[PDB]
């Protein structure tokens, strides 16, 4: 149900046609964009690969444990909830556990502020991130 377009106009809409950012509104899209992706799920490789230029390697730890709280699989593609509320309290199976860690392995922990235009249509990603299978 989440996608790039959803992302673009529910988080981004208002920073669109900043130059620069504030640390206050940098803020307010990473709690943005986090919520969004606690009340739905991510639809697409497309969009996996988009949301990680906004997410640190922790801002994904947390997203992942605010949706264990909701009773969804930590891997934000998954519509199925977790095993049991090692890993298996966290995801649906073995096989989403590696998939987040393998997406996790990739994100930067460059803080989201110092992502110069990262807010831009416009942006470029410093690399392609893979996701397994
Ligand atoms: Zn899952």
């Amino acid at each position: 149900m989440a996608t790039i377009e959803e992302i673009k106009e529910v988080v981004l809409k208002p920073y669109t046609n900043h130059r620069q950012l504030t640390i206050r509104e940098v803020e307010t899209i990473s709690i943005n964009l986090i919520d969004l992706l606690i009340t739905k799920d991510v639809k697409d490789a497309r969009t996996m690969k988009y949301i990680s230029r906004f997410l640190t390697k922790q801002d994904y730890a947390d997203l992942v444990q605010e949706r264990n709280l909701v009773k969804r699989c930590g891997y934000p593609l998954c519509s199925k909830s977790q095993a049991r509320v090692a890993y298996l309290t966290e995801y649906c199976t073995k096989a989403h556990f590696r998939c987040s860690q393998f997406y996790q392995f990739q994100l930067s922990d460059e803080a989201l502020f110092a992502r110069v235009g990262v807010h831009l249509d416009d942006y470029e990603p410093p690399s392609e991130i893979q996701l397994l299978e």
